[PDB]
């Protein structure tokens, strides 16, 4: 209708729809996820045997 | 004699010699030698007593 964004669960297990709400903010969320450390390569090798 | 590509097989086991035949075109060989990967170095160190 112009007003809800709606989005497919393409991994719903049985059917339903859940509406929230989310302001203009981010305070005003519901649910927060706050990333402190993200994908954070690690490199190194096996000494023994040198592979990656 | 003009002929012959003569190599001297430093490590020969008796007393010996091979003649050889070998064409311009290398699939007329006998025996291919066909490298695929030339020394590839490896690094590392084992960070139990940190020794390279």
């Amino acid at each position: 209708g112009g007003k809800y964004r709606v989005y497919i669960d393409q991994y719903a297990k049985q059917d339903y729809f859940t509406v929230g709400y989310k302001g203009p903010n981010e305070m005003d969320a519901g649910i927060y996820y706050a990333p402190y450390v993200a994908l954070t390569p690690l490199r190194g090798s096996d000494p023994k045997n040198f592979q990656p």
